């Protein structure tokens, strides 16, 4: 898996998803987004099943980036939950949550949740 | 910032978030949950605002369990975002995703979602 | 206004079937055939939509609810569906949904899922 | 309908929001809801779901309900949906998430629904 996982996706919104897996279990790289308070590219982190199941279960993965570069910051993260799914149609399909700082008041109101479908088709 | 997040936190379930916060915005650390398929430490990874707002926010952030350990292997990863709200009584409010690897047929089964909140007191 | 575009059967990707009739001041009222899950045949469902939306392009708000008893079964839940009508050449309801089940409280950590549902006109 | 009686009532959650709600013999949840953040003001329609007919075995009661944010004062363009579980006892809780959804266009789609958490009890 730790091929497959490895490269350049691209999400349903036109985000670049840069990404190295690493054996132990381990995703680094980077991530631009197509939209939002977001410009160029943003490092990200995050863990995968090193040793997934081999009967057709997808591979889960998840990954972080707050969004401050060196061009702006617009505080908030995101986290990607989800799971890679080969073959030839190779894909990763994921939920997300976004939170933005708040005052106390407005934490309610903190927290977007969306779903990304990423290929490597550019 | 790093001094405020850094350290040993607990959420309400009783499980055990052990974070360090570097300069540049990295998170690393290990996390234990008192529930779930889950023994002992897994590896954690992600990101936090390093420059927070001005106007009494919290600090964005997230991170990544990938359930794998030398001892079980949840097939599973994890990710909470959320926010660290300082003051005299520090807080990590969070909504988390846990997807698990599913063949396709399930896949509308695959993620559960929740909120945590971190303390520095059991 | 939208009362006529939201009214009708509709068809997520997994196959299941949402029949629902939308009142003049935003009520949703129907039947929800899952596809998947523990479910068999039809369920009650009601709603709330936007009866007034903006016209500036933008979606109608809508959700409802399903609690998965009727007289064939009863799973111990209910799913919410959050999302909104977009009108035009093809109409879809693109929706987020929560379903949630009975647990202990020990056990509520892990109560509720998530997910994402589009329903059109076909399949 | 079991938990007909305790369901039913006037519920208060974390931000003092109040949740008013009659609930039928087989399922039904028709009420009011008045936030007490956001773009609101005053009552809004809810109808809404739950198990008539739980499993009397540790487990909480299912429901779910709607509201759409349009009333004779306010139009918010959005609704949100409240999931989760009644816990009766001696103190009964309604705990839940939540969904809001608001009228995007298309390339904004994407920012179109916050979720979040609501727990709602009995006492003001
Ligand atoms: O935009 C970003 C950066 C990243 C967006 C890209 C996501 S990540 C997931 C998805 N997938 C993908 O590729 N891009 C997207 N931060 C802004 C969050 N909001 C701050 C805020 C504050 C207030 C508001 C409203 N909003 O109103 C109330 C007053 C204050
Ligand atoms: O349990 C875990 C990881 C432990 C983390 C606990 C969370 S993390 C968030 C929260 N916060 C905290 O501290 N602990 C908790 N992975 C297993 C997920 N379940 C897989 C599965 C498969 C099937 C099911 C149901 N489930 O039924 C359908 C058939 C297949
Ligand atoms: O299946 C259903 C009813 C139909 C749902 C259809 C959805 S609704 C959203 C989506 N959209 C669509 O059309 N159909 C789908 N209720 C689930 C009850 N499960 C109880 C339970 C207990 C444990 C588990 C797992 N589950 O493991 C963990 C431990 C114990
Ligand atoms: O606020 C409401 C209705 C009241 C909700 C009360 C909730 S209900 C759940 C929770 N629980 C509780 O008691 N009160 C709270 N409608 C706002 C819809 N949003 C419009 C919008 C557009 C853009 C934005 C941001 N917003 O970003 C900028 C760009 C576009
Ligand atoms: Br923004
Ligand atoms: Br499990
Ligand atoms: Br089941
Ligand atoms: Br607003
Ligand atoms: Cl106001
Ligand atoms: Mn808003
Ligand atoms: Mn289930
Ligand atoms: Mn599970
Ligand atoms: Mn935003």
């Amino acid at each position: 898996d730790q091929a497959g996982i490895t490269g350049t996706w691209y999400n349903q919104l036109g985000s670049t998803f840069i990404v190295t897996a690493g054996a132990d279990g381990a995703l680094t790289g980077t991530y631009e987004s197509a939209v939002g308070n977001a410009e160029s590219r943003y490092v990200l982190t995050g863990r995968y099943d090193s040793a997934p199941a081999t009967d057709g279960s997808g591979t889960a993965l998840g990954w972080t980036v707050a969004w401050k570069n060196n061009y702006r910051n617009a505080h908030s993260a995101t986290t990607w939950s989800g799971q890679y799914v080969g073959g030839a149609e190779a894909r990763i399909n994921t939920q997300w949550l976004l939170t933005y700082g708040t005052t106390e008041a407005n934490a309610w109101m903190s927290t977007l949740v969306g779903h990304d479908t990423f290929t490597k088709v550019k």
